[PDB]
Order: structure tokens, then sequence, then C-alpha cells
């Protein structure tokens, strides 16, 4: 209760419950009850570059191609972004924002060099007892009362006013929403000529509450060269990123969404005289044998798992197929660029053209795979997305094949991928593929 | 109820309520509730070739280039079939299957001349005065105690013996394959002459709950037979597929693995201990939701539901059926550039045509089924997102070798669609673009 209080001990000193099951996301998960979001199950660490081979090629030039890790439970925010590969943390202090509670009072005491300090520095400002503090009661409560509070304004509450939000008009299952929308977002970290960081934003710019479209997103990542945060090293583009977008993905029009269903609803199970304990070891549903989806649904977790799966399978077919034909065009890029060396001309227009498809393709393709429900989230709105990167992708294909062959290259009809050299010995670590991980296409 | 009686009037005799419903699917459906089925809304046709004028191009060479309409109620079912335009009707007796209760008795008495005759002559087996008699109560009850019987045996029996169903199915069960009698897809094996020698459900290898569009499409491709039609534009011979409800709806949907049959929606029931059901078939937008039996939802929020379910996967038909139409036409111009001597690579021509088909085929499958992507949802998106793979697959792969032989390939083809869908038959059908249903994502 008392101002000041970062300590989750005081805030957890008359909710034993609560603090003791916030402190449980430290347990591991049980085994063998996911089919695709297996982090921490039984302490396995899970390499999505070995799940999905294909990112290891596409996002090859900067941390994300080396390390990319499956997420665990909340405790280990701090601990993980510690030990993930150094070349995550080039982001620097920004990559503060969703991770600890110092954030806040960190960026308004800070300014622009919040963002723009060294990762390193960034946790020096914190006291060194504190400094692997993950998610904390402070974070979404507020001491008076308790009761659902937003402290990331900085972010969260800075685009739901781009969005024309009325705070005022939020309901409590609006913030059994919200306080989750504080970092499962995607955002964008804007730089400076030096590639240094200078902000943290949800780029949710001219899209309103239940509709922030892909088409949306990517139109606000296309608008500043600032928004360009790496190089991809096949193509040699600079590029913008997509990054978890769950609250973006499952608010757009879906089901549960339109039926009023939050994300607390399913992700933290309450128990019931007239007073109510709600779980805070947040996990994937599937493993705590689906007991808030119990609260709506009559029918046993056998029925659900199998609901869920069934629709996961079919996403995670186009999701895997639409990846190796991505990858498939960035190589083809790739020959272009090396053909253009070796003297031979390329139609600019052409090269143009696939290059605007190749990125809404990639985009689109990145949206879904940072989407950690594999499409349950929003299964159509996951499917249509798909879709339309499986679409541009085919065109941007055409177009280079073309434009390659107009200018006398032969363009073998399988290009080769090369995947094991983008898998293996990776980073400073020098990681590995993982065969046993990959998460192969469910029809193929 | 005596033995022997086709007359529906004599079944309703005594189920007043039932023959009244089943007699009203002749009253137009209101106007302005459904967005993609408007078959009949206020006595209108609606022109399938003119909602998606892709198709027009697609299907060109038979029948369903010509004329191919949205349904309507059950009583106009031998009408409509009268009254389409002749190139359709050129699949003869066999499409008596599933629009007269005479079907089965003139199938086994005529046997294969069931199927060869021309469909005028098969009418003509019928009694005059019975000639425009569509489905019936016989059709779906035995007439001892009124309860569910499957009509159609040398056809969906058949079907099921192929999947290993053993009929000793629930009454749930037939509340759905009373439907499955007609609402699925269907071969018509050609013989030399192409002349029909019967009609079967392509349901091979497949399993009860589990009759996947490859596997319909590993059928299909089994056996020249299966070859109906050729498509013009292309000069390919082809198979095909009409109306896969049951295949669709069945393939593991979220409504299927929950017990729900056809009729728990298009057969709405209200009388003490016993019940009523409503034998006005027709779009669940239409009776203002059947669904309200299970949902406690609006009308309103289940009707954004369905539209919004049903816009995203009318945005990746229309996307994949322009690019099917764009392969095809490129097929085209890879044939007069053949003729005018010109050599294109053999082996990238072959990837491309089997990549052609297996997107069509799919496109196709989604494109002839009622719901719009409502009967299964992801499944419906899963395929339409396979037929744009493979679409993107076959048009890189023509524009290489087009390129390869020294053709100029313009990066937009041009479809010239006015071509295909105005002029059509013999009624000379035109284009009506009032009905064109555009992508919902386009610009
Ligand atoms: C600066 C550029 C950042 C770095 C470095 C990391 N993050 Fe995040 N983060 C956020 C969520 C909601 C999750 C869980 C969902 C998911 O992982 O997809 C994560 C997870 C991580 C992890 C563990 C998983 C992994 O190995 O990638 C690491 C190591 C990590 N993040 C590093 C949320 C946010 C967020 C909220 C808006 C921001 C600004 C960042 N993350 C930025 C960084
Ligand atoms: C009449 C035409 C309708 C319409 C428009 C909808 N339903 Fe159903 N429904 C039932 C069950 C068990 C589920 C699974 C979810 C749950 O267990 O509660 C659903 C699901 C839906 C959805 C969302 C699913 C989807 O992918 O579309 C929607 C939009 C929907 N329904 C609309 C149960 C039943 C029934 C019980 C016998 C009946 C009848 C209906 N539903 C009918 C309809
Ligand atoms: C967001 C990421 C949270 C963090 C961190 C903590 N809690 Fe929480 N809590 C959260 C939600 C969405 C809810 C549901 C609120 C609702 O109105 O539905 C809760 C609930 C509580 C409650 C109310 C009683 C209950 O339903 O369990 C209490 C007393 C509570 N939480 C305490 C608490 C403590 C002590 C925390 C840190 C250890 C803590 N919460 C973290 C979301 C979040
Ligand atoms: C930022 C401060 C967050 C808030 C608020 C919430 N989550 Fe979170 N979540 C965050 C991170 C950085 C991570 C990864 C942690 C790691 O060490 O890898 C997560 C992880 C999850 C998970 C997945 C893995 C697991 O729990 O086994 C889930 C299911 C999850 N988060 C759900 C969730 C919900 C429903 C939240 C709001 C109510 C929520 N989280 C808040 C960052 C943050
Ligand atoms: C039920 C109706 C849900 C709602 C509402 C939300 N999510 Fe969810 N989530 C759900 C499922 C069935 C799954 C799949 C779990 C599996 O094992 O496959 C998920 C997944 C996630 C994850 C990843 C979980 C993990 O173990 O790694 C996260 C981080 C997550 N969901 C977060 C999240 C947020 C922020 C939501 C609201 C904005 C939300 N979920 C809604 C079911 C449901
Ligand atoms: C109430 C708060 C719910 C929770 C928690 C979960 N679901 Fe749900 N679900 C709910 C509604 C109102 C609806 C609309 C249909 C209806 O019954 O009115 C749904 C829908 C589904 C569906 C089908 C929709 C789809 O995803 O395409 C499934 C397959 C489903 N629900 C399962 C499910 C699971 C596995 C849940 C926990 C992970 C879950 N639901 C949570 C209401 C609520
Ligand atoms: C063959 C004998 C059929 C059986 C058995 C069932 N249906 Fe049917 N249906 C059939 C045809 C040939 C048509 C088109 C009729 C025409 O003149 O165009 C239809 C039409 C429908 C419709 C649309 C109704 C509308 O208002 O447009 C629906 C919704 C429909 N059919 C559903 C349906 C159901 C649920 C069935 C089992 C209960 C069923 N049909 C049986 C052919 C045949
Ligand atoms: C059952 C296996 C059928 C066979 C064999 C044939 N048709 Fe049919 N028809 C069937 C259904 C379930 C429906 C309604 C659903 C739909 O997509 O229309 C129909 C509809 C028609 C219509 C009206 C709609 C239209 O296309 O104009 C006509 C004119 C029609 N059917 C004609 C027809 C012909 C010529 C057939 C022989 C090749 C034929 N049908 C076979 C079910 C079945
Ligand atoms: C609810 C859960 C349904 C089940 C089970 C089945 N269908 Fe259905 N069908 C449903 C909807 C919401 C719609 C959309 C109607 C619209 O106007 O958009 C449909 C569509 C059809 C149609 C075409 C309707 C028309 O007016 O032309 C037909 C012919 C049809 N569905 C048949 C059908 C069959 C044969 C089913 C079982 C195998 C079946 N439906 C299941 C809702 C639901
Ligand atoms: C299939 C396409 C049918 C046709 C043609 C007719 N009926 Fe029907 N009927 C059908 C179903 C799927 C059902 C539900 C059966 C169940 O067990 O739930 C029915 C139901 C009846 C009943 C039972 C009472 C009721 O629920 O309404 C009666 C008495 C009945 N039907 C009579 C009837 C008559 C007289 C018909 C011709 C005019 C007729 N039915 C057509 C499917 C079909």
């Amino acid at each position: 209760i008392p101002d000041g209080t970062i300590d989750p001990a005081v805030w957890g000193k008359n909710y034993p419950e609560e603090y003791q099951t916030w402190k449980d996301t430290a347990l591991p998960t049980p085994e063998g009850k996911s089919k695709y979001k297996k982090g921490n199950d039984g302490g396995k660490v899970y390499d999505k570059l070995s799940e999905y081979p294909f990112i290891a090629l596409l996002f090859n030039g900067w941390g994300f191609g080396i390390e990319y890790n499956e997420p665990r439970g909340h405790v280990y925010m701090m601990k993980d972004q510690k030990e993930i590969d150094p070349s995550r943390l080039k982001g620097g202090g920004a990559c503060l924002t969703c991770k600890t509670p110092y954030a806040p009072q960190l960026a308004q005491k800070q300014g622009v060099t919040y963002f723009s300090q060294s990762y390193a520095d960034a946790v020096n400002q914190i006291p060194k007892e504190h400094q692997e503090m993950g998610v904390a009661c402070i974070d979404c409560h507020n001491n008076k009362d308790m009761g659902l509070k937003i402290s990331r304004g900085f972010t969260l509450v800075k685009a739901l006013d781009k969005m024309g939000v009325d705070q005022t008009k939020l309901t409590n299952q609006d913030k059994r929403s919200l306080v989750c929308a504080q970092c499962h977002v995607t955002y964008t970290i804007p730089k400076d000529a030096n590639m240094k960081s200078q902000d943290v934003f949800f780029p949710w710019d001219e899209s309103k509450w239940g509709k922030i479209s892909i088409e949306n997103i990517i139109k606000k990542m296309r608008s500043d060269k600032s928004y360009g945060e790496w190089t991809q090293a096949v193509t040699g583009f600079k590029m913008a990123y997509i990054r978890h977008p769950e609250f973006e993905m499952y608010s757009n029009q879906s089901v549960h969404w339109m039926a009023g269903v939050s994300c607390a609803d399913c992700h933290m199970p309450y128990t019931k005289g007239s007073k109510k304990i709600s779980d805070h070891r947040i996990m994937s549903p599937l493993k705590n044998d689906f007991k808030g989806c119990k609260q709506c649904h009559s029918e046993s977790s056998e029925w659900l798992k199998n609901q869920v799966i069934t629709i996961q399978d079919r996403a995670a077919s186009q999701y895997i197929r639409s990846g190796y034909a991505l990858a498939t065009v960035a190589k083809l890029f790739e020959m272009t660029h090396k053909q253009q060396a070796a003297g031979k001309q390329i139609d600019q227009k052409m090269y143009d053209q696939a290059k605007f498809y190749y990125e809404e393709g990639f985009y689109r393709n990145l949206f879904f795979g940072a989407e950690n429900s594999i499409g349950f989230h929003n299964p159509t709105e996951a499917m249509r997305i798909l879709g339309d990167a499986t679409m541009y992708a085919g065109k941007a294909d055409g177009l280079l094949r073309q434009a390659l062959t107009k200018a006398g290259v032969d363009v073998p009809v399988k290009i080769d991928l090369e995947l094991s050299k983008y898998t293996n010995n990776r980073g400073a670590k020098k990681l590995m593929f993982k065969p046993e991980q990959e998460l192969k296409d469910p029809y193929g």
C-alpha cells in the first residue's frame, strides 16, 4: 500500500495467494501438454531458429538471427534478457521498457538517454539488488485500492491516445487486457543517424480500438526512415520490424474479443464464497488443464485441446510454407545483387515492385510468427495475413525470376536455401541447430 | 402413409406444419439480410459469373461458363434445372440424381442408360405431371415411422461404404446425412464418346470426419474417365468439384467437432414434449438465426461474426481466383507462342501445369461451397492459402519459361474478362455489374 513501494513483498503481505502464484512463474512448465509453445517445459530452452529454420535465414544480420527463444514465466524476464546473446541487446536502454518496474521513472529521469544508452549502462541505473526484478504488482495494480492500473504511460497510454481512445471510458474488462497490452504488443524503436535508439512507441497510428490491422501497422512502419532498425544480411535491405503483437492480433475483431473475453479470462483463471483469487502463474492454458476455458465451456480438456491444435496446425502450415517462400525470395534478391556486380543489368521497375511485395509479405509472415498463439487468438485473421504473405511472396518471386531471366541469368527451379549455414555457428555462443526442435509442416 | 406414395401431399396430410414450411421454400427470401448468398431474394436471380468475374474465364468451354446461379429454395430444384442453359444439361440423365424423388427407381430400372441418356430422355422417364417435382418427404423419411432414411443409396451409401462407415450411425449423424444425399461433390465418369457413365462421391481413401481436398484431388487425378470438360482458355481436359458442403463442414470443423448437424442450423425447431421442425430451409442470416438454441448472443452479434469470417475468406478466394485466371491466360499465351514456333521448356511447363491444377481444384472447392468459409473457417482459409501458393508457383514458372523463349511477358496480364462474362449461351447472358462481390479488403 505505501507510496514509493516497488518491493513485491510489501504488496503481497496481505495477498499471499496472488503473491505465491505470481512467484510461481519461476516453476518449470509441464512437458508434453502444448504442441507449439514449450518454453521452459521441464526447464528446456526452445530455439525458434531451430523450430522454424527459415527465420534463421530471414533474420540474419542482427540479433534475431542469432538467438531467439520461446518465452518463459514472468519472473525470468530480466534474467533472460541478461543472458541473451549480446546482439539482441544492441537495442540498448530502450530494451528495459517492458521488463523492469523501473522503466517509467528511468525513462522520465533520463529522457532520450534512457533509450540511447547502452543496455549495460541502462541496467546500472537500477539498484544492484533489483536488476533482475521482473514485472511486479505495481506494474498492473495501483497501490491505493489494488485494481488494475496502466503503469506504462509513456508507451501504452500514448498509443491509446493516438487511437482516440478515451481513458475515462475504459472498463475493468478492458483493463483485464490492457495491463498485458503494456508489453504484448508490437513496437518500433526509431533510430538516429548513428543507428542509436530514440524512443519506444506502438505503431497504432491511424488505427481504432478493436481494429489494429497489419495493413495499418505496415503503413506506419514504411512512413519514416528512422524506423529502419536493421540490415537483412542476405538481401542487404534496411528493414523495420514487428514483435509479439498479441494485443493487436487478438483485439482485431476476433471471436473471443467480440465476445468480450479478456486476456485474463484465459491466462489468469480464478478460484471463487464471495472472495475471488486469480491465478497469477500466467502460462499457456494448455498447461493448466484449460481451467480458464472451463469457466465458459463445459467441455473436457481433451475436447478443448483438440480445438486449439486443429486450428494451430492449419495456421502453422501456412506460416511454414510462406516462410520458406519468403526465404527463397531473399535468396533471389541475393542472386540479383550478385548478378548486378557481374555486370548484368536488371529491370529497375520489376526490381522495385518485387522489393515492395517482398516487404509486404515479409512483414505479414513476421506478424504471424512473432505472435505467440499460432493463430488461436484470431484464427481467420491470422490465416488472412498468411494468405496475403503467400500472395506477396509469389508476386516478388515471379517478378525476380522474369527480370533475372530477361537479363540472361539462369534461375534454377529450386533455389538452394543452405539453411545449415544460417542455423549453425550462431554468434558468440556458437549456437547450433537442434533438429529435434524443428516444428515441421503438419500437412507436408 | 401408403406404400408407393411419392406425392408429398399424401405424406403431409397428417403432418401439416412440416408440409407447410416445406412448401414455403417457394417463397422468395428477404432482401438485404445476407451478403453472399442472395438467391431468389425478392425474386432475383444472382449470376455467380457476375459476382466472381474470374470464374467466367476459368469455367469456359462448358456449361459452368455460361450459366451458374446462386441456389434457391428446394421446391425450384427441378424447375431451375429445366430452365438452365442446355450447356449445363450436357451431363445427361445423371443430372436427375439429386433432383427427382424418381431418381432411385429410374436408376434401378435403366442401368447405365440412366446416366448415359440425354437429359430430355431422362425427364421423359418421369410422368409429365411430376416432372417439376423437387425433393419430397420420401427423399428423407420412411413412411412407416417418419424416421430419417437415406433415399440415395446408389450414391451416398456407396460413398459411405468406401469410407468404411458402418451404417448400424446415430440420428444426429443422419441429421446431416439426409443433406449429404445431395450437398456433396460428385464425379460423373465419361466414356470415349463423352457419355455419362455414373455418379459417385470421390471419398476414396477418406475417413468419416476427414474428407480432405487432397484426397479428393488424388481420386480425381487417378483416372482419365474423370475428365468431364475441356477448359477453353488453356485447352486442358479437367475434372470438377461441386458444392462440397458435407466435405467442407465435416472435416474437423469447429461445429462438427462440437457435434452440430446440418439440421441444427438449417431446420430450426419449436410444442409440449414434441418438436416441430422448420422445413423452409434457407440461409440462417435470413430467419433471424436456430443458432439461438446454443448461443446467447444477439442475432446482430451472430450476423457480424458470420460476415466477418466470410469477408476474410472471400478476400482470399477473390485474390486467388484472379491469380488462377492469370495463370490460365499465361498458358494461352504459351500455346500461341508454341504455335508460332517458339520453344518452351517442357519441364517448367509440366511443373507449372501440375501446380495450376492443384491451385485450380482448391479454389474451385471453396468457390463451389455455399457458406463462404463459415462451415469450416480455418480449413476453408488453409485450402485458399494453398491455392494462392500453387497459383504463384505456376505463374512464375510460366513467366520464366516464356521469357527464356524470348517472349516479352507484361507485368500485368490482361484477362479480357468482358468477353467471358457477356453474350453467354442461348440466353445471351450479360455481365450484371451491380452483382459483383468485390474483394472486401481491396482498395
Ligand atoms: C530491446 C530491443 C529488447 C530486447 C533485447 C528484448 N526485448 Fe522483449 N519481450 C516482450 C514480451 C511480451 C515478451 C514475451 C513474448 C515473446 O517472447 O515473444 C518478450 C520476450 C523477450 C525475451 C525472451 C524471449 C526471447 O528469447 O526472445 C527476450 C530475450 C527479450 N524479450 C529481449 C515485450 C517487449 C517490449 C514491450 C513493448 C519491448 C519494448 C521489448 N520486449 C524489447 C526488447
Ligand atoms: C447458426 C447459423 C449459428 C451461428 C451463426 C453460430 N452458431 Fe455455433 N457453436 C456451438 C459450439 C459448441 C461452438 C464452439 C465454441 C463453444 O464451445 O462455445 C460454436 C461456435 C460458434 C462460433 C465461433 C466459432 C467459429 O469458428 O465460427 C460462431 C461465430 C458461431 N458458433 C455462430 C454450438 C452451436 C449449436 C448447438 C447445437 C448450434 C445450433 C450453433 N452453434 C449454431 C450457430
Ligand atoms: C499484470 C501483469 C499483473 C501483475 C504484475 C500482478 N497482477 Fe494481480 N491481477 C492482475 C489482474 C488482471 C487481475 C484481475 C483483476 C480483476 O479485476 O479481474 C489481478 C488480480 C489481483 C487481485 C484481486 C484478487 C484476485 O482476483 O486475485 C489481487 C489482490 C492481486 N492481483 C494482487 C497482486 C499482487 C500482490 C501482485 C504482485 C505480487 C500482483 N497482483 C501482480 C494482473 C496483475
Ligand atoms: C511487461 C512488463 C509484461 C506484462 C505487463 C505482461 N507480460 Fe507476459 N511476458 C513478458 C515477457 C518479457 C515475457 C517473456 C519472459 C521470459 O523470460 O521469456 C512474457 C511471457 C509471457 C507468457 C509465456 C510463457 C510462459 O508463461 O510459460 C505468457 C502466457 C504471458 N506472458 C502472458 C501474459 C498476460 C496474459 C499478461 C497480462 C495479463 C502479461 N503476460 C503481462 C512481458 C509482460
Ligand atoms: C482464450 C480465449 C485466450 C485469450 C483471451 C488470449 N489467449 Fe493467449 N493463448 C491462448 C491459447 C490457447 C494459447 C496457446 C497456448 C499453447 O500452448 O499453444 C495462447 C498463447 C499465448 C502466449 C504464448 C504462451 C506460451 O506458453 O508461450 C502468450 C504470451 C499469450 N497467449 C498472451 C496473451 C495476451 C497478451 C492476450 C490478450 C491480449 C491473450 N493471450 C489472449 C488463449 C487465449
Ligand atoms: C468466457 C470468458 C470464455 C473463455 C474464458 C474462453 N471462451 Fe471460448 N468462446 C467464448 C465465446 C462467447 C465464444 C463464441 C461462441 C459462443 O459459444 O458463444 C467462444 C468461442 C470458442 C471457440 C470457437 C471460436 C474460434 O476460436 O474460432 C473455441 C474453439 C473455443 N471458444 C475454445 C476455447 C478455449 C480452448 C478456451 C481457453 C483456452 C476458451 N475458449 C476460452 C467464451 C469463452
Ligand atoms: C437433393 C435431393 C437435396 C437434398 C436431400 C437436400 N438439398 Fe438442399 N438443395 C438442393 C438443391 C438442388 C438446391 C438448389 C435448389 C434450386 O432450385 O436452386 C438446394 C438448396 C438449398 C439451400 C439454399 C436455400 C435458399 O433459400 O437459397 C439450402 C440452405 C439447402 N439446400 C440446405 C439443405 C439442407 C440443410 C439439407 C438437409 C436437411 C438439404 N439441403 C437437403 C438439393 C438437396
Ligand atoms: C447431388 C450429388 C447433385 C448432383 C449429381 C447434381 N447436382 Fe445440381 N445441385 C445440387 C445441390 C446440392 C445444389 C445446390 C447447391 C448449389 O451450389 O447450387 C444444386 C444446384 C443446382 C442448380 C441451381 C444452381 C445453379 O448452378 O444454377 C442447377 C441448375 C443444377 N444444380 C443443375 C445440375 C446439373 C445440370 C447436374 C448434372 C451435371 C447436376 N445439377 C448434378 C446437387 C447435385
Ligand atoms: C451452423 C452452425 C451451420 C451448420 C451446422 C451448417 N451450416 Fe450451412 N450455413 C450456415 C451459415 C451461417 C451459412 C451462411 C448463409 C449466408 O447467407 O451467408 C450457411 C450456408 C449454407 C448454404 C447456402 C445458403 C444460401 O442461401 O444459398 C447451404 C446450401 C448450406 N449452408 C448447407 C449446409 C449443409 C448441407 C450443412 C451440413 C452438411 C450445413 N449447411 C451445416 C450455417 C450452418
Ligand atoms: C430432407 C431433405 C427432408 C425432407 C425433404 C423433408 N424432411 Fe421432414 N425432417 C427432416 C429432418 C432432418 C427432420 C428432423 C428429424 C429429427 O429426428 O430431428 C425432419 C422432421 C420431420 C418430422 C418430425 C417432427 C419435426 O421435428 O418437425 C416430420 C413429421 C416431418 N419431418 C415431416 C415431413 C414432411 C411431411 C415432409 C414433406 C412435405 C418432409 N418432412 C420433408 C428432413 C426432411
